[PDB]
């Protein structure tokens, strides 16, 4: 019996982790899209964004 | 701060559900433009990411 | 040992913050790669979802 306003947090959490999973993917897609142009962020002439989990 | 912490639970929240609806279409976008492929995830030839809820 | 949600409210804000920026870049991607239609949110015929401000 814890949990006061974390229980937010946690959803909130969980949300992230997915939603990073699904970003991450799209990520992928993107650079496997883009190989010709050395991935999405060479094609973009952009630094890269990372995950940082 | 505690209402400062209610705060940013608030706005985190407001970013996330924002960044969902982007990054699902994105998904949406990744998949039409690999419908051939059968979206971005067969495309990947990796287990799909899901983000509902 | 004290403290750790205020603590993981940072965090997660970054975290936030760090995917924001993947999922931006990868619109941008998405953007670039659906350029003669319009961007991704046309290519899509959908309204466009953005990030927060
Ligand atoms: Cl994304």
């Amino acid at each position: 019996n814890i949990d006061t306003m974390a229980k937010a947090l946690t959803t909130m959490q969980e949300q992230i982790d997915s939603l990073a999973a699904v970003v991450l993917q799209n990520r992928r897609g993107l650079d496997m899209l883009t190989a010709a142009q050395g991935g999405i962020c060479l094609a973009l002439d952009e630094k890269c964004c990372f995950w940082v989990n």
